[PDB]
């Protein structure tokens, strides 16, 4: 019997096999969870990617900017998991900011239309997914979202950092709503992970100076972390998400759990 | 000679004589500052209100959602203060959230179109005003915005709290940009102030339960504050803003100064 | 197989069956851990109390102010667990402040001799236990201490709050040292728990006003917590400690995990 | 008329002309304050040093570990400032940690006798000076202490960081007591300043690796600070202390004001 034996968990945010959500899904299945996946836009690709997970998982389309996708989401989940069953967990692993809001593009030059799209996808959608799915979640259930510590400004991340600050605030209000259902809501603040997008940025996709600054940020992270930090290994992040989905942190909600090697607790 | 003798300071956000910005402007003029005011929408009213300030102050129209107002703002300020002169200070005292995002209206029921408007006005505009005016600000100058501590969720304030979380993040990035000009950027986190809007909310304009919850929040504030808190007296807040506009906190930037009676430092 | 199957864990701090450490020990044994217990002063009582745990556990004497107890502690643990074996976990559940430092006795009237004793037992000993036991802890092991959120002042807790602030700082340095051994160090910040000492304080053992203030603090905690807070039930706290002792938060160190119902994330 | 015109302010902590307190005293006198100084141990030296201040200031002996010095302090101040007069301000600029608690000496190897002495001088004395002097402080007065941000661990500073964490907690309780007198209590968190002691440490007085680590910490501070940081110039710190001693932050108490160039608001 695994950490999540028999639990029904919805996992958003898989796009490649380097997505943090891919490893969340893998570890959850290793620990006995039965998954429902949601994917955005490139559903043929996502299906082929998730064929590599240890167990079969039904895939549902979900664009979090599409009010109609959200209005049907709960019914579509029930079609998959069966009438009379509910979800035990919800993983939000969704983030986006248009290029104008990141990289070497000046902070002041991001038009609000772009910033607003990034905040819609990266922060507001944490509330609207909770709105859609709380009516079909069991008492004792768990909502978990992915965070990148925005308490201090940093180069290049720019308006994505602002979106994460908003997300942390949203999580504290979602916890108030979720508590009425006996459900917890928490974020995992991860250290940097070399996803396909992050590797491309370090390669210069958003400008050379931005790539240079993000590379220096990654190096200092492993240096500061008392137990080190391996940006090529998302398994410690996936395990921490699974910890929050289990019943082993039953009095934690509205909160942020750091899976970052301890880097944020050290100055140098 | 006053605390701000001869300094040229732009003050946004006056709408009535109970606006926090009205008292910021009054105290700044008492301390020798020469003001330029900006007003939104109801310019005849704002002119009549600000006739009551101790000294004459030119009034310029500024809707922070209007890109054309922002694109001409610096030139219009220069017309007023004179070619060859620059601003020494910028006060952002602007906030708005549509009713769906506050009060008894459920947190989950605020459509993103409404939330996005509130974040545009209450958070993004801190960056876009800095973008407009930094080119005409003197070294040693000071940008100050108004904050309401969003580190914990609270009843009724709902998505306005999320907007303040975003604003605090924006301020840390504005400080990075402003530092290139020798300019500081900081927020003042004020305790609750009985503006006309807040009195109406306590009177029930956003629902009875929301009025009840905000009234209880005000009462606990004075109880927790080691030096007390008078929501009917914005002068301590105005004085703190003037402190940040002066040269007496010359090594503080990207930061938040609490003018709240000490309430946030006490649990009970 | 339990969450802690086969792990060897040292648990300090049991004095009665309402001690938080008693429930940590019970849950750890329920999850397959093999325990070594340490007790202070009243070893006959502690032996009789811990006879009620689900499994036998050897008991060692440890006064954390006694340098000789600490200098022999590792050897005495090895005698119990066997040459060639090491500990996988260390639970610090130790706190004390003389009466002058708590309650209605004025904050200014606690002599430093008393405060220093309380800081020795409640904060410094977290470092000196780590110094004693890290040489016999396995890579991947876990040190966990008990915290009560001291980020804001509160009535009655007085100098115990100061000792907890010191403890949080000590934990960040212990994490630096422990990382060299592949060991994590973290605190669990618990909500209030009705131990025998806390029930006596609420009954007035430290003065009537202090009992009144602590009772009001307990009530507001359950009110603020989005999932509620039951001060008569330490099991959620024990489970959270066991979570940190397991391998399921492998990238968290130098950190504080809140097992408080979410109360610290809400203002009202 | 200066910022502190006519105010009577007690200033502790001068030992050389590079002491932060020397520059606090200089700026306060430049702004019209009438000072009383306190000095520890080397009173002939301190007298000769403070002969260089712009105005004469009476010097009183105060060892904060000496209960008799503290028990007579208020009477000795009244002898100097005149019967019927009170203090308007109190500056605590006192810190000490024995060598075992800093530098390359291992964190675990500092005996508690040494740590306790450092916490007595650096943290507890903030409370005991407030206890001594609040009875002779005017309503509207101000107590200010010097802080070095201890929210994250760092190399070399070791147990001094723990003492600063305790000091921040003490300040929140002193604010509760001081509020009964209408007095504010706050800390200024300064960036690193090249005092004589700090120059010697960088020169290796506490070991080569500790000097190397502190030098790297200083360099990163100026790099992170959006307005830069000059460790050879304590005037911005002195000005910030004077700001808190004035009436221009009248609603701030129990709090920490950062005079650090904004460095703590930036990660890289
Ligand atoms: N270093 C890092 O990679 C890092 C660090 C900390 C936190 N995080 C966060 O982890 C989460 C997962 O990101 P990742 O790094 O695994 O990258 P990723 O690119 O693999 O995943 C981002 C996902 O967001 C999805 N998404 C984008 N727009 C969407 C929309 N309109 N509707 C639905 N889904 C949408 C994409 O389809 C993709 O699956 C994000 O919140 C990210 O901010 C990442
Ligand atoms: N208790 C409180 O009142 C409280 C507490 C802390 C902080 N604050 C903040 O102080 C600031 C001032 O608010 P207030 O309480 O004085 O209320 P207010 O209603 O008097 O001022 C709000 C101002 O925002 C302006 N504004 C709205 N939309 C605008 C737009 N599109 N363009 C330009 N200006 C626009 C309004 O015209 C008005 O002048 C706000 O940021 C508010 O969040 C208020
Ligand atoms: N509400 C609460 O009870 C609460 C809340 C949060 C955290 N905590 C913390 O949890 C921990 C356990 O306390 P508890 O509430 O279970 O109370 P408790 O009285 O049951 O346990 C305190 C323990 O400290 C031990 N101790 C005292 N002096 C010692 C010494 N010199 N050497 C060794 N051990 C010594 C006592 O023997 C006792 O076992 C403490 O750190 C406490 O501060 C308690
Ligand atoms: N980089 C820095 O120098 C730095 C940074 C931030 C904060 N601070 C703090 O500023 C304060 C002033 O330190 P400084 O850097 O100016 O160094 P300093 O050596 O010039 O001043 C320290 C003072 O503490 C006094 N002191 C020590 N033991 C005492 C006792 N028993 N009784 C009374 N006074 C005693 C000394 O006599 C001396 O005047 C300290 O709290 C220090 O921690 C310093
Ligand atoms: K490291
Ligand atoms: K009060
Ligand atoms: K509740
Ligand atoms: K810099």
């Amino acid at each position: 019997a695994g950490l999540l034996e028999g639990k029904r968990i919805l996992v958003s945010g898989i796009i490649t096999d380097s997505s943090i959500a891919f490893h969340i899904a893998r570890v959850a299945q290793e620990q006995g969870a039965q998954l429902v996946l949601t994917g955005f836009d490139r559903l043929r690709l996502i299906q082929r990617i998730t064929d590599r997970l240890p167990e079969k998982a039904p895939l549902l389309e979900l664009d979090v900017q599409n009010d109609e996708h959200l209005a049907t989401l709960a019914d579509r989940v029930v079609e998959v998991i069966g009438e009379g069953n509910k979800l035990d967990g919800l993983v939000h692993s969704i983030g986006f900011m248009p290029q104008s809001g990141m990289g070497i593009n000046p902070f002041f030059d991001a038009p609000y239309e772009d910033v607003s799209k990034g905040i819609h996808i990266s922060a507001y959608s944490y509330a609207s997914m909770a709105k859609a799915l709380l009516p079909i979640m069991n008492r004792g259930g768990s909502i978990v979202g992915m965070d990148f510590d925005p308490s201090r400004a940093m180069p290049a991340y720019n308006w994505m950092t602002v979106a994460k600050s908003a997300l942390e605030s949203v999580n504290r209000f979602v916890a108030r709503e979720a508590g009425k259902y006996g459900v917890r809501s928490n974020l995992v603040a991860a250290g940097p992970i070399r996803t396909l997008a992050m590797a491309a940025i370090v390669g210069g996709a958003l400008g050379e100076e931005a790539g240079a600054q993000i590379q220096l940020l990654e190096e200092g992270w492993d240096q500061r972390a008392p137990i080190g930090w391996n940006m090529k290994d998302p398994t410690p992040v996936a395990k921490t998400v699974c910890a929050l989905l289990s019943e082993w942190l039953p009095a934690t909600t509205g909160d942020i759990i750091f899976a970052d090697g301890g880097a944020h607790t050290q100055l140098l």
